[PDB]
DNA sequence: GAGTAAGCAGTCCGCG
DNA sequence: GCGGACTGCTTAC
């Protein structure tokens, strides 16, 4: 087989480097490795390096890593430019793997623990690691086995043997239900003393070395605790040994709010769960402990437990094990589903990086480029300091805030790459400049012509069309990867609803689900089968699609991230290509886009409807317009139509034959006003959207920018079963506002959508009526505590102190002297709550930690000065009021002269 | 060390 | 009691 990296580090003049061999076997091997940088040299110095402005270099072969080093700051110290790739390590890979790396994930070991420390003095610090490792589950995706590292000796008590019977049992039997697909899977190892335990898991870990290492706060709590307890325990050499290479740096984070320290394990792979959670699945969650998270990609139960988690070990060893398995398999299981590790992988060897330099969008462009560059002897730039400048974004059209009956909406796709593909924008392919016209002009097509000659944005930019730049080939190339994907993705979303509908009429037989690939629409047979299939088949089915449907969200959803992540990067000052001329080409050229195109499809529907300046398109945000077909609709007449599905099919059809052609139409005729390289302004319909025919139903409504909603038919072809909401930026929308309250404004709105006046007022009477029976998390507002300490003065809110952050002072004082409360962590999110006043908190709110019940002292008392007046008016009645307003109408019957009879 | 646009809640402060 | 300037947080794209 091909060979290929698993890690590689510069430790001094070497190269560290693991690896897979062409017999699959894992080897490691230190290299002395020779780097080289560029100079430009004379014209008259014959060589074939030349830097992307065709310049000739001259290559300077170093007899090691400081060499090139030094060398970079003498060319400071002179004023000359010290060409090349200065991050040696990549370069290595670039050299070592110079050919598409074609990888085998079952050779690579992929480690995911969790370890438990009884703590009876409040939070165990990793900086501190004062307390005993208590267990450590450790699962190797090679032995594909969980170990299990079990402390039965402890200054806070000696306890028996954890048992994987009673484990195994169910929960409501007296066991754990620790699942059984697992079961055969564990190797329990007992300890009687920590010593053993850390010296076993040291050994262990020498034997199963890790490459990417995994898990839940891994890198902010497991493996700092692990390596200063063992440091405390033997001596930092014996730590070191958590590196394959005995090299650790005691790391320090520089951001914006806080100052604190991790571990750098060299030759390891740190992919802490939770990080990838928060760049790979565009979710907002009120809280991130693995209980919440789990339930909500799972929908598994919280793990249930009495008393603290302090005293848990003590009281019930058999449990406090299980759940340390249990959590370690929860990732896995969220993994099995989202699969950020596969994806995390397949990016990282496509970039030729360290994979935890995916997280780096800016790291990953330079390597992508860098070995895109060296392919054609390219010699790259060196990265240069810049000043932080502000520069200008997409278009956004004030909408008129209203209720809109009938509405479809349109987008292009792949937006801010496709203008760079379109105008050839990259730092090679600069031809000059022209005199810029004011925006409008462009957009009206009364401007000069810009370019006979060159590539276009009204920026004032000028772009070769003869030649690709090595931002449109690379970025075209991770582009089409991404429509492969929502290629399956959508298919398995249109395959979902093929099998919902199925399940309105499911056959009462024993037979099985079908063996298909979700990834392509069913064929017509198998359609048929499914209409024949039980219920039992069905469901799993859905399951089986939904998750194919996931699987293709992760990889569509992330690479589109990537590319869109190469647009913004040439604003960020750190790129090696920054450059706020080529920024401003795209978002310039994007605000020209989609006020050139509204105005051509307000002119097309005005005259297919036979009237003139009428105002057809509604909305428009960066790439997108919002297209009022009330008036295609009367056109034809509503009592035309036989139901619902009958004029979804209706402007269906209009805007796949009549609207795009004529957008498309629209956009070519921009191109040649560009003078670009290529025409890829593809504008597909998005939503139809309307209320159900015959229904008192609203259909959409907007409130002003960004901020709308649409019950939608339609969406990018998926028919759906049921008509689907499409809400941004509501309330319902926003982590901030508290679950049962997101889920009582949509229910608003779906009322207001689907029904009518009626209806909402009904719920909105219901809701008022009932809302003060609801648990009180589900009530409570989410904040993140961002700079505490900055408005804490002596206990007590500072000037200009944030609610939340009031509350959180507010928290503190009251858990003052208690010893096992859980302390708020800084840059973490709190839930919550407003006091009545006279409260014996002191004050008008108290916040803590989200994801978690507030601690039996002093939630008696919350319970008790909850404010329900404030929190109604405050989160659900004043949001309520700005749909219904800008909607124009009422969530209470007004008053009127109809007061005065009895009905 | 991807980007900008833009909405809403809240504090401070003015207002016979 | 509510506006306007201000920060903080959050979303749409
Ligand atoms: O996180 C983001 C989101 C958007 N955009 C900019 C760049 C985006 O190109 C642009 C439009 O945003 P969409 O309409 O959501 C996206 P796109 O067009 O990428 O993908 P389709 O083919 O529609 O799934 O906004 C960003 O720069 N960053
Ligand atoms: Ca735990
Ligand atoms: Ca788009
Ligand atoms: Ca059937
Ligand atoms: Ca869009």
């Amino acid at each position: 087989m091909k060979e290929f990296y698993l890690t590689v580090e510069q430790i001094g003049d070497s190269i560290f480097e693991r690896y897979i061999d062409s017999n699959g076997r894992e080897r490691t091997r230190e290299v002395e490795y020779k780097p080289s940088l560029f100079a430009h040299c004379p014209e008259s110095q014959a060589t074939k390096y030349f830097d992307i402005y065709g310049k000739p270099c001259t290559r300077k072969l170093f007899a090691n890593m400081r060499d090139a080093s030094q060398w970079i700051k003498r060319m400071e110290d002179i004023g000359l430019e010290a060409l090349g790739m200065d991050d040696f390590k990549l370069a290595y890979l670039s050299d070592t793997y110079n050919y598409e790396i074609k990888y085998d994930h079952t050779k690579i070991r992929v480690a995911n623990f969790d370890i438990e420390v009884t703590s009876p003095d409040g939070f165990p610090e990793p900086s501190q690691a004062k307390h005993p490792i208590d267990a450590i589950t450790h699962y190797d995706s090679i032995d594909d086995r969980f170990y299990v590292f079990d402390l039965l000796n402890s200054p806070y008590g000696n306890v028996e043997e954890w048992s994987i019977e009673i484990a195994a049992k169910l929960q409501e039997q007296g066991g754990d239900e620790v699942p059984s697909e697992i079961i055969d899977k564990i190797i329990y190892m007992p300890f009687d003393n920590e010593k053993e335990l850390l010296m076993e898991y040291l050994n262990f870990w020498q034997q199963k070395t890790p490459v990417i290492l995994t898990g839940w706060n891994v890198e902010s709590f497991a493996i700092p605790y692990v390596y200063n307890r063992i440091k405390n325990i033997f001596g930092e050499s014996t730590a070191k040994r958590l590196s394959p290479h005995r090299k650790t740096r005691v790391k320090v984070i520089e951001n914006m709010y806080g100052s604190r320290e991790i571990i750098t394990l060299f030759g390891i792979s740190v992919l802490d769960y939770i990080d990838l959670y928060k760049k790979f699945s565009f979710t907002n969650q009120p809280s991130y402990s693995l209980d919440y998270i789990s339930e909500f990609e799972l929908n598994v139960g919280k793990l249930k437990y009495d008393g603290p988690i302090s005293k848990l070990r003590e009281s019930n060893h058999q449990r406090y094990i299980s759940y340390n398995i249990i959590a370690v398999y929860r990732v896995l299981q969220i993994d099995a589903k989202r699969q950020f590790i596969n994806l995390s992988l397949d990016m990282g060897y496509y970039a030729k990086i360290q994979i935890q330099s995916v997280f780096s969008p800016i790291k990953t462009w330079d390597a992508i480029i860098f070995n895109s560059l060296k392919e054609q002897n390219k010699v790259i730039p060196q990265g240069r300091s810049h000043p932080v400048q502000p520069y200008p974004g997409a278009f956004v059209k004030e909408p008129i805030p209203n209720r809109y009956k009938y509405v479809m909406s349109f987008d292009l796709t792949s937006a801010y790459p496709s203008i760079i593909r379109q105008v050839n924008i990259s730092p090679e392919t600069i031809a000059g400049t022209f005199k810029v016209a004011p925006l409008h002009d462009y957009i009206n097509a009364v401007a000069e012509r810009p370019s006979d000659v060159y590539s276009c944005s009204p920026n004032g930019m000028m772009y070769y069309k003869d030649r690709d730049g090595v931002v449109p080939t690379e970025i075209t190339k991770v582009f089409n990867q991404r429509k492969e994907h929502k290629g399956y993705m959508l298919a398995a979303q249109r395959n979902g609803e093929i099998i919902k509908e199925a399940l309105h009429n499911p056959n009462l037989s024993v037979d099985e689900p079908l063996d298909v690939d979700y990834r392509f629409d069913f064929s017509d047979e198998i359609k048929e089968k499914i209409k024949k299939l039980s219920a039992k088949s069905l469901n799993e089915m859905l399951f089986r699609a939904q998750r194919t449907e996931v699987a293709g969200m992760t990889a569509q959803i992330n690479r589109k991230a990537l590319i869109n992540g190469l647009a913004g990067a040439l604003g960020n000052v750190w790129f090696r290509y920054y450059d706020l001329r080529n920024a401003t080409a795209i978002t310039t050229f994007g605000q020209m886009a989609l006020q050139w195109i509204e105005r051509k499809v307000n002119e097309y529907l005005n005259e297919v409807c036979g009237t003139e300046g009428e105002a057809f398109v509604l909305y428009g945000d960066t790439d997108s317009i919002y297209v009022s077909a009330d008036k295609i609709i009367d056109k034809v007449g509503e009592s035309k139509f036989r139901d619902t599905n009958h004029w979804v099919d209706f402007l269906d059809k209009f805007a796949r034959e009549r609207m795009e052609p004529a957008i498309d139409r629209g956009f070519r005729e921009m191109c040649e006003y560009m003078n670009n390289k290529q025409h890829l302004m593809f504008m597909d319909r998005e939503a139809i959207a309307g209320p159900p025919l015959g229904s008192k139903g609203i259909g959409g409504f907007w409130t002003g920018k960004k901020r709308y909603a649409l019950n939608v038919w339609d969406m990018e072809g998926t028919r759906y079963a049921e008509p689907k909401l499409k809400i941004m930026g509501l309330e319902t929308q926003k982590s901030s506002t508290p679950k049962a309250v997101q889920k009582a404004l949509k229910e608003c709105i779906r009322r207001m959508l689907q029904e009518g006046e009626e209806s909402l007022q009904e719920y909105f009477k219901e809701f008022e009526k009932e809302f003060r029976q609801l648990n009180y998390i589900s009530i409570a507002s989410v904040s993140s505590a961002n700079n505490i300490a900055k408005y804490d003065v002596g206990g007590f809110p500072g000037p200009k102190c944030p609610f939340h952050i009031r509350g959180i002072l507010t928290y503190n004082r009251a858990i003052k002297g208690n010893i096992d409360a859980p302390q708020v962590v800084e840059g973490e999110k709190v839930y919550v709550l407003p006091l009545r006043e006279g409260n014996p908190f002191g004050d008008k709110c108290i916040a803590w930690p989200s994801g978690t019940e507030i601690t039996d002292l002093i939630k008696d008392d919350v319970l008790h000065w909850m404010d329900y007046t404030v929190l109604l008016e405050k989160t659900f009645i004043k949001p309520l009021e700005g749909f219904t307003s800008a909607a124009k109408l009422d969530y209470e019957k007004k008053a009127s002269l109809f007061d005065m009879f009895d009905f």
